[PDB]
């Protein structure tokens, strides 16, 4: 495209985005294009050392095995590249996990890691895949939200509650008046960044911002579905809401123009470093006086 020529502008100096990157980022990168394009969203072009030490980790066993084959048998089953038990899908999905599980000593495999280490599988090889999800993991932070029973989550738990007090009024005091907390429905949110739960077109399209942006974008995102969404919540019983978000939820994003209006707004609903930052500050204010 606009994607050819730009490919080649950045390919002449690769330490550097290209000024145009981020606004057609925002209205997704195409299908073939992505495994190229988040390896250099991500930093990694032929990073040679964790491609040399993922040939080591693959002969190694795993502590988690169990975890990690349950997780695989509910990772996109029906898919076509996956669906062959025997299959190289499978086959690379395992070790990828399994790697990753004695890669991070000290929290090992994370639960729905899976989920993501296939979005990355459907673009790029095996070898880059890996490379891909350690720079997700520790360089963009994922793991740090399953340190410390969780403390990371529910500071960003706090930050979409008062992100959604400030840009979506009605239905931050609906879910006070049912005593809905944002635990109950926006874990896998945050813990997957949507791969678990959403379907892969509109996925695709957030891994595409999140690279670019960062791991902020899941508020984005969060918010432009609450938004979206409010008036089918709004009126809605505890029981109703958790149905909502279970069922008619994901569903309503299998529609590709759906899914494209979503992250438009989730872009335009952009929420800045400054004031996510001032959120996780009151936070760690409050837990320090309860502690
Ligand atoms: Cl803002």
């Amino acid at each position: 495209e606009t994607w050819g020529e730009l490919l080649s502008k950045w390919h002449l100096n690769l330490n550097v985005r290209p000024k145009q990157l981020s606004s057609l980022v925002r209205n997704g990168v195409p299908e073939a294009l992505r495994g190229e394009v988040w390896q250099l969203l991500a930093g990694c072009h032929n990073n040679d050392h964790l491609v040399e030490k993922y040939r080591i980790l693959i002969t190694k066993e795993s502590p988690q095995d169990s975890a990690i084959t349950r997780d695989i048998n509910r990772t996109f089953p029906a898919h076509d590249y996956f669906k062959d038990t025997g299959g190289d899908g499978q086959d690379s999905l395992y070790k990828i996990c399994k790697a990753y599980s004695v890669y991070d000593e000290e929290i090992g495999y994370c639960q729905g890691q899976s989920f993501l280490a296939a979005v990355l599988l459907l673009h790029m090889p095996e070898e880059q895949a890996f490379s891909v999800l350690v720079k997700i993991m520790f360089d963009y932070g994922l793991r740090e939200l399953f340190k410390q029973n969780f403390e990371d989550l529910h500071c960003k738990f706090y930050q979409l509650e008062r992100l959604m007090q400030e840009y979506i009024p009605d239905l931050y005091n609906h879910f006070l008046d049912i005593s809905l907390e944002a635990h109950m429905y926006a874990s896998q949110w945050f813990l997957t960044l949507f791969t678990a739960k959403f379907p892969l077109y509109m996925v695709f399209h957030i891994i595409d911002l999140l690279l670019c942006e960062g791991i902020s974008v899941i508020f984005n995102v969060a918010l432009g579905l609450l938004k979206t969404s409010k008036d089918d919540l709004l009126l809605t019983d505890f029981e109703g809401a958790l149905k909502f978000f279970r069922v008619q939820l994901p569903k309503r994003y299998r529609s590709e123009e759906n899914a494209k209006k979503l992250m438009e707004l989730a872009c335009n609903m952009k929420i800045s470093q400054k004031k996510l930052k001032k959120y996780e500050k009151e936070y760690h204010t409050m837990r320090e006086q309860q502690a």
